[PDB]
């Protein structure tokens, strides 16, 4: 069943934490574990990291760490680095289910020569690849919570939540569906429904899929699953399976399910959008319907909900 988590004085703040720590005074918390959530197929690396903050730098499903990796700013010399933000895809009790550790789910950045594929590591992301290459016991600085966005509506614990991630744009969604699903949070009991779409490379790319098939298993009344992978699956057109293809299969579904209340939620990287966007003006006009006109309406009812990057 559910899994016993604490503290429970973590569900009486009524507002999100927000910049408890700031970047001249960052926090110093230690690395408990760092981990490759890809197999040898996956065109990139992404890790699992978590964090003890020791209970300093709680936060609330949805919001993001800032890291400020080490070294002096390139642009700004004397200055620390810029802080680099990471959706936290941990629930505010951790991995550890104690308070005291936090997740992130990190890509590492790599640069390769575009002709010849060689490699620079003066070119390499700092932050991604500083945090992937972290051991246990390592220092990282880190501030914020930061973000609203995607704090998770709980007003109706019967909600619909339709969650569209690529890539580490699941860690939100690992928060969130932990918190609907694995936790034992009584003030908070989901019996509506999750739906997540996650889209990504290949099968090797998946990152935490054995988590989300469990929960096919012990919620099957009340989330769906469903995964593009755009270099093993090509959509009805001959394109590379993108997340907007497999949302495609399910417009009827989805289009209704917006219509009647549910919450829409898109995180990842940027360049997913264009193609999102697309298909929804295609699913739209098919059905004889402006997009246009329903993204206000669902922009002015508060349920589209957006960070990307
Ligand atoms: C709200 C928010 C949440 C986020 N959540 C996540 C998350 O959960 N997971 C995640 O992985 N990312 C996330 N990001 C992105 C993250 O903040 C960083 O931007 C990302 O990790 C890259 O930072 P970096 O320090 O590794 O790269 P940087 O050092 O900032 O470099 C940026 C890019 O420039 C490239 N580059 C550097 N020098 C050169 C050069 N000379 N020529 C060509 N290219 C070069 C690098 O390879 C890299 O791709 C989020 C961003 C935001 C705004
Ligand atoms: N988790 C992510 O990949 C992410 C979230 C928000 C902005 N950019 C990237
Ligand atoms: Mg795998």
């Amino acid at each position: 069943s559910k899994v016993s988590v604490a503290p429970l004085h973590l569900e009486s703040a009524k507002e999100p934490p927000l910049n408890t720590y700031k970047p001249k005074e960052p926090f110093t918390a230690t690395i408990v574990s760092v981990e490759s959530l890809v197999g040898p197929k996956a065109p990139g690396e992404t890790c699992h990291i978590v964090i003890d903050h020791g209970g300093n730098v709680p936060y609330w499903e949805g919001q993001s760490y800032g890291v400020i990796p080490p070294g002096e700013n390139p642009k700004k010399p004397g200055a620390p680095q810029n802080v680099r933000l990471y959706s936290i895809a941990s629930t505010r009790y951790g991995d550890n289910f104690d308070g005291r550790t936090g997740s992130l789910c990190v890509r590492r950045a790599v640069y390769y020569d575009p002709e010849t594929g060689k490699e620079d590591p003066s070119k390499n992301g700092v932050c991604s690849n500083f945090l992937c290459n972290s051991k246990p016991g390592d220092k990282i600085q880190l501030t914020g919570p930061s973000g609203k966005i995607m704090l998770l509506p709980e007003e109706d614990p019967n909600a619909t939540h339709i969650m569209i991630a690529t890539g580490t744009g699941v860690a939100p969604f690992r928060g969130y569906l932990r918190r609907m699903f694995m936790e034992d949070v009584p003030n908070y009991r989901f019996g509506g429904l999750a739906w997540l779409f996650l889209g990504v490379a290949n099968s090797d790319s998946l990152l935490y899929d054995e988590e989300f098939t469990s929960y096919l298993k012990q919620y099957p009344d009340n989330f769906r699953y469903d995964k593009a992978l755009s270099r093993e699956q090509k959509n009805r057109s001959g394109g590379k399976m993108y997340v907007q293809d497999k949302i495609e299969e399910y417009s009827d579904e989805i289009f209704k399910l917006l219509d009647g209340g549910a919450h829409i939620y898109f995180c990842g990287l940027k360049g997913m959008m264009p193609g999102i966007q697309d298909t929804l003006k295609k699913v739209a006009e098919r059905r004889g319907e402006s997009w246009d006109q329903k993204l206000a309406q669902l922009k002015k009812n508060k349920q589209w909900h957006v960070e990307v990057s």
